[PDB]
């Protein structure tokens, strides 16, 4: 009964959408925001916080504020990704008795789906508050590269949240369904360039209209699972650490609190530089010793940021070339390019993509919302708010 909600369960941010007839709507959460940080905190007084309230208390509760769980879900403890993360994450990653990668909080061992379920519960409650009725059914997205274990673990997170998971849909296909509502009629071949907080994906997708059905077919996919916005942040963090050392002679990498503050400040400055030519990073009392307190104040220009991440943006191009080769297409066979993911808002990324294809990406696809909207469209196809759509093998 009710609506089948569409959920984008992201590395960095999650969001929820519904179909109101032919019109998708992305829903704002209890904090008023159309996206929710994928952050789950277990507080000293026993509450579970999700989203911005969790983000806001991370500095004072670092061992019990969980994030980036999408990097662990469905994985084995000795997976190379997991082993890297054990060393860098401030929370405790452990081996379950069966060999899976788990987390431990205040002595309680938890599987990754038990943590991502808290985000899904917030998406469910958001939709219930908006609609005035219970929500029990959902479509949840996953990256195209996810394996069976990762897909099943995501389905399990939905069940833990009290949702019947009607379908798992791949993120590029969801973006294509969002585009396909307001697209030109007939045959179209699109390139979906998705640069999120954790991973990069390029998919070539063909849309057709035949025998009264709109068909969608993935012609090729490629990507880099170690290329995401968090890597852009890391380059800026490293610059700030190096500049502070050069100027003040102190290495902040030894101080976890300082490094947590730098991570937040670096991400804020990076986002600011998508619309400004320069910005300033100010962190009072970033460290202190017997000589006195030290305050960081560093100007970062857009040119400097571009130089720090140029090679990351360039790493996204070779997969583009291979995906076209695999699809048997040249760049002149692509009708539209769709940017998906918050990190595509960087002007340098937009310019490099346009230069590669020789045409500007579509402006009427919101890179932050397309995946959630596509999940909602799939939910409409299952009910009947949306008719005549077929996903081809
Ligand atoms: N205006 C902006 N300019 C540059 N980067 C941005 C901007 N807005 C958001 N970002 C970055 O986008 C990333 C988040 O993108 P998004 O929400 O698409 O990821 P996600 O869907 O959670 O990740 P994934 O698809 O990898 O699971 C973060 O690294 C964030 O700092
Ligand atoms: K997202
Ligand atoms: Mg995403
Ligand atoms: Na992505």
């Amino acid at each position: 009964s009710g609506k089948i909600i569409g959920i984008d369960l992201g590395t960095t941010n999650s969001c929820v959408a519904i179909m109101d007839g032919t019109t998708p709507r992305v829903l704002e959460n209890a904090e008023g925001d159309r996206t929710t940080p994928s952050i789950i905190a277990y507080t000293q007084d026993g509450e579970t916080l999700v989203g911005q309230p969790a983000k806001r208390q991370a500095v004072t509760n670092p061992q019990n504020t969980l994030f980036a769980i999408k990097r662990l879900i469905g994985r084995r403890f000795q997976d190379e990704e997991v082993q890297r993360d054990v060393s860098i994450m401030p929370f405790k990653i452990i081996a379950a008795d069966n060999g899976d990668a788990w987390v431990e909080v205040k002595g309680q061992k938890m599987a990754p789906p038990q943590i991502s379920a808290e985000v899904l519960k917030k998406m469910k409650k958001t939709a219930e508050d908006y609609l005035g009725e219970p929500v029990t059914e959902a479509v949840i997205t996953v990256p195209a590269y996810f394996n069976d274990a990762q897909r099943q673990a995501t389905k399990d997170a939905g069940r833990i949240a009290g949702l019947e998971v009607k379908r798992i849909i791949n993120e590029p296909t969801a973006a294509a369904l969002a585009y396909g509502l307001d697209k030109g009629t007939g045959n179209r071949t699109i390139a979906v360039y998705d640069l999120g907080g954790g991973a990069f994906d390029i998919s070539i997708i063909e849309i057709d209209e035949v025998d009264g059905e709109k068909t969608f077919e993935v012609l090729a996919t490629n990507g880099d699972t170690h290329l995401g916005g968090e890597d852009f942040d890391s380059r800026l963090i490293n610059y700030l650490v190096e500049e502070f050392k050069k100027d003040q002679g102190i290495d902040l990498r030894n101080d976890p609190l300082a490094m947590q503050r730098l991570k937040e400040a670096a991400e804020k400055a990076k986002i600011e530089l998508s619309s400004a030519q320069q910005t300033d990073v100010n962190l009072p009392y970033i460290t202190a010793d017997a000589t006195g307190p030290k305050h960081m104040n560093i100007k970062v220009t857009r040119a400097k940021l571009e130089s720090l991440v140029e090679d990351l943006v360039n790493r996204s191009i070779e997969p583009l070339k291979v995906a076209l080769q695999d699809a048997g297409l040249s760049v002149s066979d692509i009708d539209d390019v769709i940017l998906v993911g918050g990190q595509t808002r960087m002007p340098m990324v937009q310019k490099k993509v346009a230069e590669f294809f020789g045409k500007e990406p579509r402006k009427d696809v919101n890179p932050d919302e397309a995946v959630a909207i596509g999940a909602a469209v799939q939910g409409g196809v299952l009910t009947g708010d949306v008719k005549d759509v077929l996903l081809l093998d």
